[PDB]
């Protein structure tokens, strides 16, 4: 009755440690990951302190090693001051994040593309015409780029045109941009519904599904904020998503909107090959595709303690997760302690191959 | 000085056992694989008896388990009589091979696409307009197809157009169609130079390199025949290629014709994800990128005992291979016995996931 899947990978999560641990920490965020069928996460660098230099990465690595329950890699963040300074630590990171929603000039983007090691990943938060701009910088520096959370018809059609020209670009799409739209903003409210990229029109959502062939990865963009923060005076953008991503997508699979293989390419194989992430021995996920349930007002594990998918009916649930030979999750209970997770870039097979 | 690569995968080899063991057998073919940096092979079904029914697959599986030195999966072959009969064994195979260079009617192709389990791979030997025809059958049956050894400008541009339309098609290219051309037919002779698909023009070769973005996999199409056979009265088509594929491509990498990552996508990640092949624990390849050498008249291991690349200068050599924790190859010597290799489809992680 159960379907065995490989260990799924979420390449875009915000785990808020250090500095935002009331929103989430490594222990709670990776508990949410395991409950969502995710055995490896790549954690973004916009923490406090931000992971924009070697001392902050060293701190974050130790906090993750001590708190993570699943395996992980940590992104470095591009800043206005660190281009050309990350060479000694660059290989220890998941990749370099460019946040193009602190850099402010395309010249600084160029400097990062020129100085970051050319064999290591660069991901960009780039919306609307910024996608076109960062692709231009990638071409000028003759390297690849990965575009985070594509959310608009405009963006996916541009990427589609770039791929037709043979340019090295890959992209990811988050669940809220496939299963939520403007039609949900009345229910969510302007605080809760705040996210970046913002929710799209029905035409945007329909374009993403129609152009699934162009989407390389799914990633949650897990961006936990407390309900107090989301409903407060200055709502931060972001949705929690680790615990709901796979149930939403399994529903789509059971409805024939994409195949099981389509899903595993986008949550396992393509994340592995874009970010050069290693396999996980003795690691798998067992899901039940027949159980119908309704998403509640908060999932059990994220400290966000709310979800924008409340009330949606899903079909599919994570029943069991085994991580490196140990039972890590069964039916609502996480069973590996904080600290069980490891930094995959420290594994011999987790280093990115490069010419000597 | 050495570069560590993951275990490379060759998804298109002819190992001639059963029935053609003077040309190659599992023990000699997988020795050649290991010497070429290849730790997993998918073996084609045109043996004697051909692998077109359950009894012949059962025989071939035992011969491979007893003779293989690296890991493997075995293809089933589509015939004029076996459509709708392979359901019980289909999951144990690498995939289904359609040989469209014994079926003779597009109606038989349709029957195979309709009856073979829709989650399992289908590969086709399809040249020139046959690529277009089999893509049409794939669309009519709304599933994917993988096109073997693309060799012509015509073929890669057609596939490129199909991918631009979002169709689920992948393809592989063999080394002789990237590094040999019509210009080599004078040296090779009409016997030795016989191969299917035939060698292309310089314009064909140039088109394949220009459209590298369209190529998902490299695979040797290792097709060993003895020199006596290649030079005899009725030369069979085919080149041996396992021992020369990686040295040729490493040369191209050192020349900047493609990157190391480009190579590993095409000899590791994409083969894994198209054929749902499992990772290999404690498995890696160490190559030396600085050693210049000239390809001799025969490589040490293949029973073919000849090579069409004789006299080409290459830069790059396989120094060491570790397979599942054991030293399998060092500097000209294979050190795992026949029988060390295993059928990856029998591993729990090697089954193709499917809906219950
Ligand atoms: O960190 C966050 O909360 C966050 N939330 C968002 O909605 N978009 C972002 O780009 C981001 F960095
Ligand atoms: O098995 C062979 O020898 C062989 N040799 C080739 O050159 N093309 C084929 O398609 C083939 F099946
Ligand atoms: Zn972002
Ligand atoms: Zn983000
Ligand atoms: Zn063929
Ligand atoms: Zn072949």
């Amino acid at each position: 009755k159960l379907v065995r899947l490989p260990g799924l990978i979420d390449v875009h999560v915000h785990l808020r440690e250090p500095g935002g641990t009331h929103k989430e920490d490594f222990a709670s965020g990776t508990a949410a990951a395991l409950a969502g069928g995710i055995t490896m996460v790549c954690a973004m660098p916009n923490t406090r302190p931000p992971i924009i230099d070697a001392p902050a990465l060293a701190l974050a690595q130790k906090l993750a090693e001590a708190g993570a329950r699943c395996d992980f890699a940590l992104f470095l963040g591009a800043s206005s001051e660190n281009a050309g300074t990350l060479g000694t630590v660059a290989g220890s990171a998941a990749g370099l994040k460019l946040y193009l929603a602190g850099v402010t000039s395309v010249v600084q983007w160029m400097e990062h593309f020129e100085t970051w090691p050319s064999h290591l990943p660069i991901v960009a938060h780039a919306e609307q015409q910024t996608v076109a701009a960062v692709l231009m910088v990638a071409q000028l520096t003759q390297r690849s780029v990965h575009i985070c959370h594509v959310a608009r018809k405009e963006e996916i059609l541009l990427i589609k045109a770039a791929k037709a020209r043979g340019l090295p670009v890959t992209c990811e799409v988050a669940p809220h941009h496939l299963f939520l739209s403007h039609d949900d903003l009345e229910r969510l409210g302007p605080g809760k519904g705040e996210v970046r990229p913002e929710l799209g029109s029905r035409q945007d959502v329909e374009a993403l599904w129609e152009n699934m062939a162009v989407i390389d990865c799914f990633a949650s963009d897990h961006a936990p904020h407390t309900l107090e923060e989301k409903c407060g005076s200055r709502p931060p953008p972001g949705f929690p998503g680790l615990e709901t991503m796979l149930p939403l997508l399994l529903t789509a699979v059971s409805e024939g909107r994409l195949s099981l293989d389509d899903l595993l390419q986008r949550l396992h194989h393509n994340p592995r090959r874009i970010f050069h992430l290693p396999p996980q021995e003795d690691t798998y996920v067992e899901v039940d595709l027949e159980h119908e349930w309704t998403i509640p007002s908060h999932m059990p594990f994220s400290k966000a303690h709310w979800t924008p998918f409340e009330g949606q009916k899903v079909k599919g649930t994570v029943r069991r997760v085994v991580l490196r030979g140990e039972v890590a999750y069964i039916d609502g209970q996480v069973l590996v302690p904080p600290g069980y997770g490891q930094d995959v870039r420290k594994w011999p097979q987790g280093a990115v191959p490069q010419l000597p």
